[PDB]
């Protein structure tokens, strides 16, 4: 609805920073609304959804198993590894690592998963193969959150992310089992409290992943809908703002509140 686009521009202007928005029909793939949906933005932690999509894809093809255990050391640990720092001795399974990466945004977990598919370039290669020639990852956690102006590295567009995400949750991309798992992981997101979740009415379904980064970078990808079923995908990114984290959260939550209000 046009009134949501008004609030999107409001967030842009107030934030003093590019905001990127798209809303996509989960059923048809039809673009419902958009604003800067073809401009590149830092993917932030939102890339971890795509990462685990690639991983579930290797499982489907019998080149990986959900239950495979991986061991690592202290030296692999990077900033913000709430789950992985608690398993240096026992290791974690690929399932536990995707759960850590998606539901807890665990950084070292994301890196361990990435090593399995051949690094950032391997996730980029995977994405190419599934028909996304726009989204790219180039660096590892935490460096991929840097958001250097004009730097295309580690970016996607709202349209690319939305359509790739829609392809992973409802397409020929993954087996139904793998789709449901990715969805279930996103539904179990624990670290997007302040965003879309803050304004979501009781009874509504949400499966999401948020990110933050340097230079005021902030974003969220979500499958959401009323009556306990997702019917839409929403992608929001912003980069460049010098507003507070609270203000960034708030602007995104207000965009959510408009999209809910004008559903």
């Amino acid at each position: 609805h046009p009134e949501t686009l008004v609030k999107v521009k409001d967030a842009e202007d107030q934030l003093g920073a590019r905001v990127g928005y798209i809303e996509l029909d989960l059923n048809s793939g039809k673009i419902l609304e958009s604003f800067r949906s073809e401009e590149r933005f830092p993917m932030m932690s939102t890339f971890k959804v795509l990462l685990c999509g690639a991983i579930l894809s290797r499982i489907d093809a019998g080149q990986e198993q959900l239950g495979r255990r991986i061991h690592y050391s202290q030296n692999d640990l990077v900033e913000y590894s709430p789950v992985t720092e608690k398993h240096l001795t026992d290791g974690m399974t690929v399932r536990e690592l995707c759960s850590a990466a998606i539901t807890m945004s665990d950084n070292t977990a994301a890196n361990l998963l990435l090593t399995t598919i051949g690094g950032p370039k391997g996730l980029t290669a995977f994405l190419h193969n599934m028909g996304d020639h726009v989204t790219r990852l180039d660096r590892w956690e935490p460096e991929l959150n840097e958001a250097i102006p004009n730097d295309e590295r580690d970016t996607t567009t709202p349209v690319a992310m939305a359509t790739t995400l829609r392809k992973l949750l409802t397409g020929e991309l993954l087996t139904p089992a793998s789709r449901q798992q990715l969805m279930d992981w996103m539904e179990a997101d624990k670290v997007a409290g302040p965003l879309l979740r803050s304004v979501l009415p009781a009874g509504w379904f949400i499966a999401d992943k948020s990110g933050a980064g340097e230079r005021g970078s902030r974003g969220i990808v979500a499958a959401l809908g009323p009556d306990g079923k997702p019917s839409r995908i929403v992608v929001i990114y912003t980069t460049g703002s010098q507003a507070t984290m609270d203000e960034l959260n708030r602007q995104i939550a207000e965009i959510g509140a408009s999209l809910i209000k004008h559903w």
